[PDB]
């Protein structure tokens, strides 16, 4: 038994009663919203909460935290699935405990996933093991969010106390990957599936940022500091110091030390290494940067993404530089924009070219004060679902009837997410 669905109904009447004039966004909205909730959540046999991405049996930390955030609004008022959120954070950092290098876990210890191509340390958990700083961002982002939305607490527990230490540690090995006993080679042609020089990566300097393996996208970094995941780690390790001072955790004078001086030195790293320069000379952030000099200039639609900023807590929507980025991100300056017939805006070395992403379409609404230009997303959204009434993957600018991903419960969460926000549902 995972919520009410009384009270969840109720809810949703009142979002509908809110968003009156606009049927075709209920429409969507509705699909969505009950799909990810009836579908891809399930209670474990200890009480806990496992979350599918899909069909497989296999839960992603990012996708996740992802598909339940926009749960918490009706949270506050339904207490089994304020408790089913709970359960989901206390999963995640038990899987963090497994192995906190792995993107994607099984739902038991059943080896199932990619073993047979993957050339790294594994056990039984592991579905597959694309070091992400990002999924490791994602749990700690939903506990705390959890907490201040519905005051839930039981998710701090000794489970979440030790997976936060080991994020702390991870994260401080892999400020110079050099000492890091993480390598992965998978077997494929794809080259953006695996890592370069035999698993080690491609070379960086130390910056006082934290190394990834891939991108959220799961492609691999490209150079080795991904911007909008020390980004999020950022914002993330403010909320480690918040939660250990105000609920008197295990150890928290040291975690908050820990916490406080790895978030001081990559916060310096990005000041001191994240920028460059666009066509106009305007100081911009970089995607991807090594330390030694390369800076490249693009962004991905996959989140945490340089647009996703300030829907991360990392700066203001009005900040400068936040703003000159995302003119250059959304434009032709950046290799991944693509326009079309029917619209414009981002695809992926994961997705085919001229395919964009909703889910960035999502987040541009999400990161602009504008409310004529959310609700020109938004309607873009539901005019571009190829007729099927939800979110996929990524779609053709010239043909939304093509399109990756039937499924896609993270594409639907963030639709669900703009609409919220469009109604200043908060």
């Amino acid at each position: 038994m995972v919520y009410s669905k009384e009270i969840v109904r109720e809810w949703l009447d009142e979002v509908a009663e809110r968003a009156k004039d606009y049927p075709e966004w209920v429409d969507v909205f509705e699909r969505c919203y009950t799909d990810t909730l009836d579908n891809t959540v399930e209670i474990l046999e200890d009480g806990s909460t496992f979350v599918l991405t899909g069909d497989i049996p296999a839960m992603w930390l990012r996708d996740s935290t992802a598909q339940l955030r926009p749960y918490l609004h009706v949270a506050k008022r339904d207490a089994l699935l304020r408790q089913t959120i709970a359960g989901l954070v206390k999963r995640q950092m038990t899987l963090v405990l497994k192995d906190p290098y792995a993107n994607s876990f099984n739902i038991e210890e059943n080896w199932k996933g990619h073993h047979e191509t993957d050339h790294t340390d594994l056990n039984g958990w592991i579905w597959e093991r694309k070091y992400e700083v990002d999924s490791l961002c994602y749990p700690l982002q939903l506990a705390y969010l959890l907490w201040k939305e519905t005051g839930e607490t039981s998710q701090f527990d000794e489970i979440f106390v030790a997976a936060t230490k080991e994020i702390l540690h991870l994260w401080t090995v892999e400020q110079d990957h050099k000492n890091s006993p993480y390598r992965f080679v998978r077997d494929t042609d794809r080259k953006e599936d695996t890592l370069v020089n035999d698993g080690f990566g491609p070379d960086f300097a130390v910056t006082g940022m934290t190394w990834s393996a891939f991108r959220p996208s799961d492609d691999c970094c490209q150079y080795s500091y991904l911007i909008p995941s020390n980004m999020f780690a950022v914002v993330v390790l403010g909320y480690v110091q918040e939660i250990f001072a105000a609920l008197n955790l295990a150890d928290s004078q040291s975690v908050i030390a820990d916490a406080k001086r790895l978030q001081d030195e990559i916060q310096e790293g990005i000041k001191n290494y994240a920028y460059t320069t666009n066509s106009k000379g305007e100081k911009i952030y970089a995607f991807e940067v090594d330390g030694l000099g390369n800076a490249s200039i693009m962004d991905d639609p996959n989140v945490p993404s340089l647009l996703a900023a300030p829907y991360l807590g990392y700066c203001s929507v009005d900040d400068e530089v936040y703003q000159a980025t995302r003119r250059t991100i959304l434009s032709s300056e950046n290799p991944y924009f693509y326009q079309g017939e029917y619209a414009s805006g981002l695809g992926s070395s994961h997705t085919f070219y001229r395919y964009i992403w909703p889910i960035a379409l999502s987040i541009q609404g999400l990161t602009t004060r504008d409310k004529a230009e959310k609700k020109f997303l938004l309607d873009q959204l539901v005019a571009c679902d190829g007729g099927t009434g939800v979110m996929h993957e990524s779609f053709h600018v010239d043909d939304p009837t093509l399109y990756s991903r039937e499924w896609f419960s993270w594409a639907n969460m963030m639709f669900c997410e703009l609409v919220l926000d469009y109604l200043d549902i908060r």
